[PDB]
RNA sequence: AGGAGUGGAGCCUGCGGCUUAAUUUGACUCAACACGGGAAACCUCACCCGGCCCGGACACGGACAGGAUUGACAGAUUGAUA
C-alpha cells in the first residue's frame, strides 16, 4: 500500500545491487556523475566533513540529477549491501549513484516509480 | 682349437682425484663406470651469485568506502623497459 521514500529506497537500491549499478563511495560516484551514467544520488546526512556534502550537491546540481538526503549513513550501508555477514560489519556509505536507470534492466518495480513521483514535485 | 681383439698412440666419452662461487648426484665385483634412455649454450637444473612473484586454499578476529591494485618520469638496477 504505502510506499514512502524511506521504504522504496531500500527496494530500489537492493534491486539495483542484484543488477550492478550502485556506485558506492565518493569515488566512482563522482565518476558516474562526471561520466553522466548516473540516474539517482543518495547522500547520507550526519556527515561531519562539510566539503564532502557540499561537493556532492555541486555535482548533482550541475549534472541535473536528483538527490535523496537520508540520515544515518550506516543504514545506507545496510541498504547497499556493505554490511554483509548476516547483519554485521556495516561500513558507512554516505553517497551512492544508481547507474543504468534508477531501477535496473532486470525489473521495473513501482517502488522505482514512487521515487520519480516524489521527485517531480 | 682358433678368429677379432684391447691393455700400448691420439682423440671421444663415463668414473675417481684435484680444482672451484659452484664444478648438482644416484649407482662401486660379476649384479657401478657411451648407465639413469644422462648428446647440459638458455630451458632442462637439481649446484653457485644476484633479483622479482605468491600461484600463503579456508576459518576466526582487525582495518575498510576507501581494504587494497597497477603504474608513465627522474633516481636506482650496486644486470633489465623489475
Amino acid at each position: 500500500g504505502v510506499m514512502d521514500v524511506n521504504t522504496a529506497l531500500q527496494e530500489v537500491l537492493k534491486t539495483a545491487l542484484i543488477h550492478d549499478g550502485l556506485a558506492r563511495g565518493i569515488r566512482e560516484a563522482a565518476k558516474a556523475l562526471d561520466k553522466r551514467q548516473a540516474h539517482l544520488c543518495v547522500l547520507a546526512s550526519n556527515c561531519d566533513e562539510p566539503m564532502y556534502v557540499k561537493l556532492v550537491e555541486a555535482l548533482c546540481a550541475e549534472h541535473q540529477i536528483n538527490l535523496i538526503k537520508v540520515d544515518d549513513n550506516k543504514k545506507l550501508g545496510e541498504w547497499v549491501g556493505l554490511c554483509k555477514i548476516d547483519r554485521e560489519g556495516k561500513p558507512r556509505k554516505v553517497v551512492g549513484c544508481s547507474c543504468v536507470v534508477v531501477k535496473d534492466y532486470g525489473k521495473e518495480s513501482q517502488a522505482k516509480d514512487v521515487i520519480e513521483e516524489y521527485f517531480k514535485c
